């Protein structure tokens, strides 16, 4: 309220100027250190913004995987932005805001085939050769959701990227942050972004427990962020999408 009684963290932010973020520093390409080892990255950026939106400095306060949840807890920052997946471990003892960003398998294709693939229909047809791994998640989902498709089982050190690059498959399946790297090193090759079934993750900010009024105001930002092309944006520069 504003006939109000008290004091959220979103004033504590305020009143103290500067928003602490804490960051891990050893994560590509959302948190990480430049040649001089100042922070750079996707989640950089957007911590940046995050600021500024608020009026205030943004404070870098460097956590790792290992205490993130207890630096959290302990009130070390304000705020977790470091490409932080959303798990149900650290949603016990955390709250996220809304996913800035979906993954889990993506297709990758020949650059010249990245409209010709973008859904779950264009892939399963039967003149499409999809290429997986044996024995694991990509495999198993060929099998579930590309059953119209030909598929073969390759082996988990051949490069199965460069079968599709040269024409020898049609669209490999492998996690996203695989996908993307692969397109981001090669010319010939698309990543291509897909929603359900595909992905099944989702990454988010990670804030202290109890404040709606912070993390409402983070997730309005953030939807704010999304109309106006900002991820958009950052998704270009950062993930070469
Ligand atoms: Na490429």
């Amino acid at each position: 309220h504003h006939h109000h009684i008290a004091a959220s963290r979103l004033d504590e932010i305020m009143e103290r100027g500067t928003l602490r973020v804490g960051t891990t520093g050893d994560y590509k390409p959302f948190s990480y250190r430049d040649p001089d080892g100042q922070y750079t990255g996707f989640d950089i950026d957007v911590a940046k913004s995050l600021a500024k939106s608020l009026g205030v400095k943004v404070e870098f306060v460097p956590t790792t995987w290992p205490t993130l949840m207890s630096d959290l807890q302990a009130d070390k920052f304000d705020i977790a932005m470091g490409g932080v997946t959303v798990t149900p471990e650290r949603q016990k003892k955390a709250d996220f805001s809304d996913p800035y960003m979906t993954f889990g398998k993506t297709p990758l294709v020949r650059k010249e085939d990245a409209d010709k693939f973008k859904s779950l229909e264009d892939i399963n047809r039967p003149d499409v050769r999809v290429a997986v791994n044996p024995g694991g998640t990509n495999e198993k989902f060929a099998r579930e959701h590309l059953k119209k498709a030909k598929i073969t089982v390759y082996e988990n050190n051949v490069e199965i990227f460069q079968e599709v690059a040269s024409g020898r498959a049609d669209v490999m399946i492998t996690d996203t942050v695989e996908a993307l790297y692969y397109a981001k090193k090669h010319p010939g090759l698309a990543a291509v972004l897909v929603d359900k079934p595909f992905t099944h993750s989702e990454k988010g900010y990670m804030m202290p427990k109890g404040d709606q009024e912070f993390l409402n105001y983070v997730n309005q930002w953030l939807d704010q962020m999304k109309q106006q092309g900002t991820y958009e944006k950052l998704y270009e520069k950062w993930l070469k999408l």
